C-alpha cells in the first residue's frame, strides 16, 4: 500500500516504545519515501540510521540513489555512489543505469563513459538501458562514430538494439549527409524484426530528399504508408521541396492535393515552394489562387511569397496586379527587398 503516513507514525511510536529499528525498518521506509519523491525525509532517515549504528545496504543506496535520479539531484547520487563504494557496498546494474541515464540527459558523456568503463571492471554487466541511453547521449553531442562503435559492441555482447537505438543512429548519419550507412542501419533493423515508426521514415526521406534522391525518398514514402505508418508535416513538406528542386511540379502538388485530404495541415514552407514552382513556370493563376488559399487557412505569406508573385506577375506583363500585391505586403508589414524594387521598376520602365 501507499500508506506512507501511518508507516512513518508507527516507526515514531517503535522508537517512544524503546523498540529499536533495524536495516528492514529503515530500508522499507526510504524506499516508500524515495517512490514518493519525498527525498529531504528519505535523507534523514538515511542519515538517523548511520548515526544509531544500522548499517546501510545495496538496497539503501540504490533507492535513494534511483529516487535522487529521478528528482534531478544527480550531484547527490554521485556523491551517495562515491560513498557506497567506500563503505565495501557493491553497486549493481541500476545503480550504474540511473547515473549513466542521469549523466548523459545532462551531457556529461565523458563522465558516463568512465561509469560505463568501471561497471564492466566490476563485473557488472550493461544492457539495453546502459547501451541506449549512452548512443541517446552521444548522439546528442554530435559524437556519431563513438555512437557507432558502441552499437558494434552492444551486438558483440548479444545485446538487442530497439527502435530507439537505430533511430539515434540513423538521425544521426542523415543529418551528416552518411545516407548509405543511414540506409544500412534501416535495412538490418527490418532484417532484426524491429519496427521502423515515423521518426525513422522522416529522417531517411528527409535525408534522401536533401540529396536529390527523390525516386528512393518516394518509395520510401509509400512503404510508410503501406505499413501503417502515418506521414506527418515534416514528412510531406521534404517530398514537396525535394520534387520542387527538381522540377517536378505536377507531382509536388498531387502531394499537396494528398496532404490535405489526409488531414495534414501545410505551411508557409509548402505553400512557398508551391507558389515559386508555379511563378517560375508562368502558371500565375495557380499560383495566385494558392496564395488566396493560404490567406483563408491562416498562413501568414513572408517576403519570398510576395516577391516570387511579384517577379511572376511582372514577367507576365500583369504590372498593376503585381503593385496591388506591392501595396498589400507593405500594409500587411512585409518589408520589400532589392529584387521586389527591381522587378516592379523593370515592368514600369519596359
Amino acid at each position: 500500500a501507499g500508506r506512507l503516513e501511518e508507516a512513518l507514525e508507527l516507526f515514531e511510536e517503535m522508537k517512544e516504545k524503546g523498540i529499536v529499528p533495524d536495516v528492514v525498518t529503515y530500508n522499507t521506509l526510504i524506499s516508500g519515501l524515495g517512490k514518493a519523491g519525498r527525498l529531504e525525509e528519505a535523507l534523514e532517515l538515511f542519515e538517523e540510521m548511520k548515526e544509531k549504528g544500522i548499517v546501510p545496504d545495496v538496497v539503501t543506496y540504490t533507492t535513494l540513489i534511483s529516487g535522487l535520479g529521478k528528482a534531478g539531484r544527480l550531484e547527490e547520487a554521485l556523491e551517495l555512489f562515491e560513498e557506497m563504494k567506500e563503505k565495501g557496498i557493491v553497486p549493481n546494474v541500476v545503480t550504474y543505469t540511473t547515473l549513466i541515464s542521469g549523466l548523459g540527459k545532462a551531457g556529461r558523456l565523458e563522465e558516463a563513459l568512465e561509469l560505463f568503463e568501471e561497471m564492466k571492471e566490476k563485473g557488472i554487466v550493461p544492457d539495453v538501458v546502459t547501451y541506449t541511453t549512452l548512443i541517446s547521449g552521444l548522439g546528442k553531442a554530435g559524437r556519431l562514430e563513438e555512437a557507432l562503435e558502441l552499437f558494434e559492441e552492444m551486438k558483440e555482447k548479444g545485446i538487442v538494439p530497439d527502435v530507439v537505438t537505430y533511430t539515434t543512429l540513423i538521425s544521426g548519419l542523415g543529418k551528416a549527409g552518411r545516407l548509405e550507412e543511414a540506409l544500412e542501419l534501416f535495412e538490418e533493423m527490418k532484417e532484426k524484426g524491429i519496427v521502423p515508426d515515423v521518426v525513422t521514415y522522416n529522417t531517411l526521406i528527409s535525408g534522401l530528399g536533401k540529396a536529390g534522391r527523390l525516386e528512393e525518398a518516394l518509395e520510401l514514402f509509400e512503404e510508410m504508408k503501406e505499413k501503417g505508418i502515418v506521414p506527418d508535416v515534416v514528412t510531406y513538406n521534404t517530398l514537396i521541396s525535394g520534387l520542387g528542386k527538381a522540377g517536378r511540379l505536377e507531382e509536388a502538388l498531387e502531394l499537396f492535393e494528398e496532404m490535405k485530404e489526409k488531414g495534414i495541415v501545410p505551411d508557409v514552407v509548402t505553400y512557398t515552394t508551391l507558389i515559386s514552382g508555379l511563378g517560375k513556370a508562368g502558371r500565375l493563376e495557380e499560383a495566385l489562387e494558392l496564395f488566396e488559399e493560404m490567406k483563408e487557412k491562416g498562413i501568414v505569406p513572408n517576403v519570398v511569397t510576395y516577391t516570387t508573385l511579384i517577379s511572376g506577375l511582372g514577367k507576365a506583363g500583369r504590372l498593376e496586379e503585381a503593385l496591388e500585391l506591392f501595396e498589400e505586403m507593405k500594409e500587411k508589414g512585409i518589408v520589400p527587398d532589392v529584387v521586389t524594387y527591381t522587378t516592379l521598376i523593370s515592368g514600369l520602365g519596359k
